[PDB]
């Protein structure tokens, strides 16, 4: 018998409620993925963007269901930059169902995103998989003309 | 001694069981006009034929 480690102690204490804190957050992120895929998978332009922003609210609603132990984690403040995702998401909306989506329109944002499509999908997953927030200049100019 | 019509209260109990039966169709009618309202409310996406 000798005096036993209370570090090791409380470092198995500290990992168990920081893994179920973490497994708590890892729930609610999933619920927040597989809601705004299953959203954005959609092509999403024959859908008016409020369709979309009580979305927005009920994800606000989620990030503030949890107490504030998660809301002081960098999960947190990523989702809520991600909620100003969603928001630059109500932005583009408008390009989306706009009369200007063209086939040019169409082509001519498909080579300045570079990407490929298929028109007969639109699946809004992979057009904000191409991030607004990161190519906000050449999208804008694609809106502009 | 008050000899009753218990034909009345048979009465009852068939049209307990009929209401019973057309709650089930109903609930299954329900479903099913749901569906056709998620439909008839689809503004149409991408939906195929």
């Amino acid at each position: 018998d000798t005096g036993l480690l209370s570090g090791s102690e409380e470092r198995v204490q500290v990992a168990l409620e920081e893994l179920q804190d973490l497994k708590g957050v890892w729930s609610e992120l999933s619920k927040v993925w597989e809601q705004i895929d299953q959203m954005k998978e959609q092509p999403w332009v024959s859908v008016q963007p409020r369709k979309l922003r009580q979305n927005l609210d009920a994800l606000l609603n989620q990030l503030k269901s949890f107490p504030a132990r998660l809301r002081q984690y960098a999960s947190y403040e990523f989702v809520q930059r991600l909620l100003k995702g969603y928001m630059k998401i109500n932005m583009l909306v408008i390009e989306l169902k706009s009369e200007a989506l063209k086939d040019r329109h169409w082509k001519q944002l498909m080579k300045r995103l570079h990407v490929n499509w298929v028109v007969s999908e639109l699946t809004l997953g992979q057009i904000w998989d191409v991030d607004l927030q990161k190519n906000e200049a050449i999208v804008k100019d694609v809106l502009l003309v």
